[PDB]
């Protein structure tokens, strides 16, 4: 079937002050329920939310992706691949409820920038216009990427997400965020300690760490360091392929152009498969809880 083509459209009447209200809910929320996940909080997860809602699109048809929020319907809300998400969705639920007129795909990308943002990462450049599309323009399951592969698999996967090496690079380092819990993924224990804080640990506890290749509980095979951290085979990839090597030190030794280059890139993810009218309005760059001494 010829290929659609998604065209944002504002929620009617909706300007700036209509969504920094709803990061304002995400944030205060995110601020107050802070004993999830052993005092973690549902930061990571939105996170990861956001990036699962958007990775499953697909440059050679568009289908898939952020815009029609289809993770709201049981295929994609079961996808194996989605397995705990579900947290980051309920959490979400009163935000929804309080505010009706947002799209599921605008609040599933607007909680992942609002996370990034409050968990003290680069501002995130967000706009609105996503709208909801029918269950059965939902993806079919198995368009998210799979954790036991190396450096070639990385990449081509990525390629259908149109990303380049640079790009991957710094989407990777979200994993500065959270951790793997053996019940959803296969995979137990944190990359960092200071989990719910964006910063570029990661790429420096990958280079840093004693690492060694063991089975988990799972019987997968995962890196651990005696510091208690893991990096998937996926992670590990990225210190064997000589190219992603290089970008890995590159942000190890330089915070702000990684948080510039993941700004751009998670801004990407988000975007991907989305028309926006010459006329449509200028990216929103919404201020942090913090800043507004709120
Ligand atoms: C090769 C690519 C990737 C693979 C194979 C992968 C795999 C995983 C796995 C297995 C988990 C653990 C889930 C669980 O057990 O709860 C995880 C968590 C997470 N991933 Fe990735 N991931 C990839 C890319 C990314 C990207 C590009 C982002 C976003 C920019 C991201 C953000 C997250 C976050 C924030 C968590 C923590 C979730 C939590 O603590 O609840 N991942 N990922
Ligand atoms: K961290």
């Amino acid at each position: 079937t010829t290929p659609l083509v998604h065209v944002a459209s504002v929620e009617k009447g909706r300007s700036y002050e209509d969504f920094q209200k709803v990061y304002n809910a995400i944030a205060l929320k995110l601020r107050e329920d802070d004993e999830y996940d052993n005092y973690i909080g549902y930061g990571p997860v939105l996170v990861r939310l956001a990036w699962h809602t958007s990775g499953t699109w697909d440059k050679h048809d568009n289908t898939g992706g952020s815009y029609g929020g289809t993770y709201r319907f049981k295929k994609e809300f079961n996808d194996p691949s989605n397995a705990g998400l579900q947290n980051g969705f309920k959490f979400l639920e009163p935000i929804h409820k309080e505010f009706p007129w947002i799209s599921s795909g605008d609040l599933f990308s607007l909680g992942g920038v609002t996370a990034v943002q409050e968990m003290q990462g680069p501002k995130i450049p967000w706009r609105c216009g996503r709208v909801d599309t029918p269950e059965d323009t939902t993806p079919d399951n198995g368009r998210l990427p799979d954790a036991d592969k190396d450096a070639d698999y990385v990449r081509t996967f990525f390629q259908r997400l149109n990303m380049n090496d640079r790009e991957v690079v710094a989407l990777m380092g979200a994993h500065t965020l959270g951790k793997t819990h053996l019940k959803n993924s296969g995979y137990e224990g944190p990359w960092t300690a200071n989990n719910n804080v964006f910063d570029n640990s990661f790429y420096l506890n990958l280079l840093n760490e004693d690492w060694k290749l063991e089975k988990n509980d799972a019987n997968n095979e995962q890196w651990d360091s005696k510091s208690g951290y893991l990096q998937l085979p996926t992670d590990y990839s990225l210190i064997q392929d000589p190219k992603y090597l290089s970008i890995v030190k590159e942000y190890a030794n330089d915070q702000d152009k990684f948080f510039k280059d993941f700004s751009k890139a998670f801004e990407k993810l988000l975007e991907n498969g989305i028309t926006f009218p010459k006329d449509a309005p200028s990216p929103f760059i919404f201020k942090t809880l913090e800043e507004q001494g709120l």
